[PDB]
């Protein structure tokens, strides 16, 4: 035998190096950065549309991009990782300097105290209670260079790269975020085949300027150079592409996760909406909503924001975000009933996509699948029979607890998050610095106005046909308009005129780093992945059942309380973890923030730096048992 | 420079060298295990009276340890942490064998579909539903021999010696835990000084055998060779003693924690009651005691477990328990009022010990820490300036987030907690073995009814003495004999006689793992510990302010609402974060499952391996800023 | 220059290092182990229905595994590769416990002299001369685990997920397997296209219930959701199916391999059938089938197994098999005419597939390959012309003996084996688990029977609909049916009643070791590379010429000798070396103890195996030649 | 313990090592 300090030192250097021998995949882009020009006096420089430039200098009347040195500034910043460098890149409104080359000078400084004459829309004008709204940075753009002790580098793996601008997937994803957004006060009972159930309307019945008939014909009917993303055949697509390639969009297939257990049962996941029946002597049931945290409850009612009202909707709006106009929490919550209990309706259950963009707004990182396994510990879930201690007491005279029991797998969750969010930190700044859904929104609009210098705006003119040859911004348009006769907004010179803007669920919209590489689904990747190998991922969960159908629960027309929909087949652990991870991920599509690229390259990478984590950690346990983790790629892999 | 695969190997084993050289300390106990002897015919044998013993087969009349081979087949099974010699240990009712030595042979076996007839107590014979109570294993035995990647190791890092049964510290400990039993359905507003605002009486009012004034008398008189062990000066105790020393009793301080900003304000923490104003426009405040939990709520409300009952209060009820008897959530709890929202009084606010109880009973690892961390982020605390990025967003031209945002200390305060289980594991059951209070319960019993073999019970003596002449004994047998009157616990024969047991808030007590290193103490200490070095341990909690007077929170009588305690200064982020740390490890203690020195101890072991990790992980950060720790013991460190 | 003794060492440091860079690929299996679940008391749990768990307790009326905790006992022990955890798992008849989750009770023990009321079949009954037959155990479970000091790890190489229940690939497998049963006694000269010369019956001419034509309609007819494996295009397959998937059914390429040289020629290989020229003046010709041996011979002529007789076709047979009942060699065989000399026809030339089942049934690991390399030597096959002192004696003045020679091979094909079957040993035991042909023929009968519990063989009810839809079972019933009227099963009560289990060759069936990882293949793959990397893979065999076409060979009607075959082009060394490794390998399959899956990934991970050796062993030869190794993919590597 | 890869590399560079210790006698005709 060793001594435990030997012994300890070594499973942490092997462990170490099990991690530097795993594959080290190469980080390929796109290569839109540097490829799509725009003229200058001396010649063509990079136009960078197709990339992240919110917070950076933006022409104030024209719209993109101001000067392209703060984008070469706001890169060398990125990849040198130094505070002073990243500090010299200008934030916020800005004026062009008067020499070519040189960094545009920043408007706003630490000597003023108020802004208010800085910002060209009202919302912004009058934002900090009269002062305006203040400039918000970069969040974690050096987070990618930051190391870890468990699991993969943020550098050891990588996201194959983005769809483009002239790409028939982009195309197919822009006009389905577009899709979601006049689709966002709809009642998730419609999202599915309506043989499960009667479906409903949301209370709140507002103008609808598009209907989910409407977004399932136009989403199979769009296509750039007659071919559309689902249409087209594997021998047309790439590797890279054919992985993430889905079929005709369904009724029940809509708007979903392409995981094991994603198309079956509704659309929105038991673990957003059961909890558990009440500790001891239930007071109530599990279709209560109430969570077994402990001894005490989590209530699953999220808060609800006013029903059919959007941000970003003009040129001044969208524009003074784009120039990092921090208007975080400005959007209005309904007030509570005085006679109803449980604070209703102002928290009810997530009954319009407008709730689960509500929801992912402002979780926090883990939160959404530590109560899908505080749902499961509570309903008596058995584990992944291959961890030990797992049979009877008096047989096996052991039981599972810090190494093997449920106190394992609470912090399991939790630990893999920010390993996950380094990794992904990465990819966004460092490598693919893929454009926000609301910048390309802003372009398909500037291009329609006829904006831009010379053939800058060139390469979106084939996605703005396909998307107005399907009549998607016809209906946008329309949306626009009603949302700009708002008195917020109604004052802002561009209300007048038409709007081909992405309607955002946020009056900030997306936050302040790239989009490709979401933060929520490489959680979500790397969490449930933890979930689905510690549990047994099978385990059908049994709500009860009803006429010889099994028994599963969606929200009801005004929140109140779960409505019953009877499956053929029950749901299992993995189904509905693998249905939440979409759901909290796709939830931020919903609010317009992030593409369907975004979640499932992300979902792929979070579940590499879960199982790289749980592959380290076995060499500590000296029980030398086995973890069956099934992948979203259909087979399982065992640890 | 270096490729990031070799930059990023090193920084893992730069960690594990950190670690390996940090100092090792040498495991040392009180020697009780072995020294404490009984008869046996060749002579003496070990008794192992001081050990825990639970689950091991007791004599179904004596009351005590059976036979000591299965204590010594139990610690092989321990040092080994071999699956197949701790499954070769006998487990609850047994019988001897007929060669001494020989391992006793085990009642209960795979065979025995109905086991009513092997339990003595009533409670048992019908607890699986008539077929009788199933045997519980011991948890995590072999825990603290699993290794980690992160923070020291399980054996990298000690607890001093546990305190003595003749020794004048424990006389006072256990004098405290039965103090506490009488004093379990005690309104919360009693344990602190009346000038701080007007005290209340639990409306469940029923038979008290103790009052608070008397528990202040009682533990300032007991004394053991004319000695009390907070009258005791400096110079008598050893130094791992005077560390742990305590002051006079005051009503202030009494079954308070030791740390930083315990005896100040009222007894429980503000992050156990108070919430954050509801997201966005609030339609309620702080007080209404519903966490910012992202979007979803957080509700405060423990359930109500039945006021004024108590178990293991006879022989019967006990030896079982003793005899691992599976009596986990038979206790019964509170029916709701239809009438009243909020599922009241079903679910209330934390009122009496009975309550705080309930909530470690059940509560997950970092539940009640991670609920302090959102408390703290949705109240919009300031974090540890030390800490990049904490500057306007203009002038500093970044964003905390992955590395230096709310996600990293979220992830944080669940990653410490395993860690933290894993190294008193080893304490617990390869080291100590210290007895649990229940345990010792039972010998004043056994020793005060004249059983035992010879002088087997002679150590207890002179505990016993001290206990009945403070006049401590005398209530808790009147208090057992109301307890027993109870008609599920009425038909056990030693019902009829007087009963010295300690009162047990659970059916089952105890957990399946010896005293000596507090699973909740070593997670707290581990937990907040992250929270005060992440945060500004100083910030002052502003909950508003009344007549110039600072306000703080407590239950009111029914545990309706919270209660306005006013304050001449205000409370600190570390002041509730030390005293939520000792509300959770010394509600254990409430409950009758932990002393006083397994909280303290194992609350500086668990600083210890929290330190050890945030020190281990510094290496990963580029940036080089520092984090000031406060300490539990006065002054801080610097990280 | 160094001392020998240096660098003999570095040459196998420079190996081990070697082996350890060279990719160490993710084990991946089909997750259907925890997937498909069943009910009990509590919930669902794991049925295991798709796995292997042949050995452990069957329900002894319901036919399906008895109890699940067995399975997770089973399982542990092969995890573990400890001896007594494995030897704890409960093997053949056994009885329920009376505790759940409590692991079987074993019926027969070291106690148990006669064993003839275990059985529920009369041949297993009355099988150890009226005793009663004897339990069999797990062949090799923790030969995954034994390291090899040449060729690469167990572990350090994998195989593909296999075929699921609901996949249209094992449908069409299945189908493939109980097609080969019932073209069991089919003459091998049917097997290829008429065009190559007159086709004969078996002169053993019996019940046929399927033929060739029919076989062959069947396989490309039978689809799951109207998709047949054969049909399916690319763009449907992924890509670990689409290196699988192979072109419609012919009457030439029907049954056979997927390497170069397979379809080409007749079925059966010349190495099974053709021996050498007698030593010296030539008694016989290569058509004779005495190979040669040195200077003695290898008879060609394999045990005739009486013609047309199945085992296993009734519950009780299958049954008792499936508990490990040890029916080795209770087969008959036809006893010798003796009038004819050569043992005929007790010993004749494999004439009917029967006789290729025979062959493999007890064949030696090599002997099928050192055969082959024999015949080659014998014949004068020139070597793969990159070794070294392959040129006239004369001008190269040296000769190939122990590093470039005969002896340097014949070792070769020996070595690579076992290197071969223990990395097999981990895909069947440690990773995938798939049950037998057989096994999966119990359940079509059980779920055709409605037996299981609830919803326990629902993923099954796919595979029987297309199978029946086809009208295979129809005539699997009819083909059992005479296969019951024999008296040694005709007492057996299910000989009544309709039987859908797959007819087996031997009596005991598969052997006690999971389906996929085929032991015969990797053999096969590993040791026919070694032959074709070592000689001159294209060489053309030239066994004569008659009117103008290349002579090759194949059985006659009866066994008395060789037919003449006449071909366009003549066939190679790798040709009949690729078709003589499927021969061995898919003479499983017409056995019914093996899927093609199993054969084809098998020959590729035992191909990898071999290189791996050559690649290790190529740092000790001082030469530094070339050897050209043709792949079954197609293009050659040079080593 | 160690990943497969370190424990089977050890075994082979161990079986290397055990045969160059054993004694190397010296060839005398
Ligand atoms: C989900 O990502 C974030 C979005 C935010 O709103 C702009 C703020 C933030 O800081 C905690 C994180
Ligand atoms: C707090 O420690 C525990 C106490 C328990 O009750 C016996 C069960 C348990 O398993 C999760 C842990
Ligand atoms: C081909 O694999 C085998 C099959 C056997 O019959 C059950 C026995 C065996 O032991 C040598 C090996
Ligand atoms: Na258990
Ligand atoms: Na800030
Ligand atoms: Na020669």
């Amino acid at each position: 035998m060793n001594t435990r300090r030997q012994q300890a030192q070594n499973i942490r250097n092997n462990a170490a190096e099990l991690a530097a021998n795993r594959p080290h995949p190469q980080h390929i882009n796109n290569k839109e950065e540097y490829e799509y020009r725009r003229p200058k006096k001396d010649g063509n420089e990079p136009s960078h549309i197709a990339n992240f430039t919110k917070g950076l200098p933006h022409d104030e009347h024209t719209g993109l991009l101001l000067n392209s040195a703060d984008y070469d500034q706001f890169v060398l910043g990125i990849q040198s990782g130094d505070t002073t460098d990243f500090a010299r890149t200008p934030l916020g409104p800005a004026e062009l300097p008067k020499v070519h080359g040189c960094l545009s000078k920043q408007k706003i400084d630490c000597d003023d105290d108020h802004r208010s004459g800085f910002w060209k829309s009202q919302i912004a004008q009058g934002a900090a209670g009269g002062d305006g709204a203040k400039l918000r940075a970069w969040e974690s753009a050096g987070a990618g260079l930051v190391f870890d002790l468990e699991g993969p580098d943020a550098q050891a793996v990588t996201m194959p790269p983005a769809p483009r601008l002239e790409s028939p997937e982009l195309t197919s994803e822009i006009a389905e975020v577009y899709s979601q957004a006049l689709l966002r006060d709809i009642h998730f009972s419609q999202l599915r085949d309506p043989g499960l159930g009667d479906q409903v309307n949301a209370c709140d019945s507002c103008p609808t300027q598009l209907s989910i008939y409407e977004a399932i014909d136009i989403l199979n009917t769009v296509q750039i150079e007659g071919q559309n993303w689902f249409s087209a055949n594997c021998c047309d697509l790439t590797d890279d592409e054919q992985a993430r390639q889905r079929p005709l969009v369904t009724r029940q297939n809509i708007f979903r996760g392409i995981a094991p257990g994603d198309d079956v049962g509704p659309y929105l996941s038991q673990f957003l909406l059961i909890g558990n029946n009440a500790l001891g002597g239930g007071v109530f049931g599990q279709e209560a909503g109430h969570i077994g945290y402990g001894a005490i409850r989590i209530d699953q009612r999220v808060r609800k924001a006013t029903p059919c009202k959007d941000f970003m909707t003009n040129f001044e709006t969208w524009l003074d975000v784009q120039n990092g106009a921090d208007l975080r929490g400005l959007e209005t919550y309904v007030d509570a009933d005085p006679g109803k209990c449980r604070e209703f309706p102002a928290y009810r259950v997530i009954t319009t996509p407008r709730d689960l963009a509500t929801y992912v707004h402002y979780d926090a990182l883990y939160e959404a699948y530590l109560n899908a396994c505080l749902i499961l510990l509570g309903m008596g879930a058995p584990f992944d029979p291959g961890i030990p201690f797992q049979k009877p007491d008096v047989e096996d005279k052991q039981q599972g607890f810090a190494h093997f029991g449920g106190p394992q797998i609470l912090t399991l969750v939790c630990e893999a998050a920010t390993r996950g969010l380094k990794a992904v930190s990465f990819q966004k700044f460092n490598v693919h610095r893929r454009l926000r859904p609301e910048a390309l929104g802003g372009l398909v609009d500037r291009y329609k106005h006829g904006k831009g210098a010379g053939d800058e705006l060139k390469p979106v003119a084939a996605l703005v046909e396909a998307l107005e040859n399907v009549g998607l911004l016809s209906k946008v348009v329309a949306h626009n308009q009603l949302q700009n006769q708002n008195l917020d907004r109604s004052g802002d010179p561009s209300s007048a005129g038409d709007n081909y803007f992405l309607p955002m669920a946020f009056p900030e919209g997306s936050p302040m780093h790239p989009s490709y590489g979401a933060g929520h689904a490489t959680v979500a990747g790397a969490c449930v992945t933890m979930l689905k190998a510690f549990f047994d991922h099978g385990w059908q969960l049994n709500l009860g059942m009803a006429n010889g159908k099994y028994i599963s629960y969606e929200p009801n027309q005004d929140g109140s309380s779960l409505q019953q929909v009877l499956l053929d087949c029950p749901l299992t652990v993995e189904g509905e973890l693998n249905k939440i991870a979409a759901n909290i991920s796709i939830g931020r599509d919903w609010a317009g923030v992030h593409y369907f690229t975004d979640y499932i390259e992300s979902l792929r990478l979070g579940e590499k730096i879960a199982i790289g984590i749980l592959e380290e950690q076995k060499l500590t346990y000296g029980e030398n048992f086995t973890m069956t983790v099934p992948l979203y790629d259909g087979g399982s892999i065992q640890i």
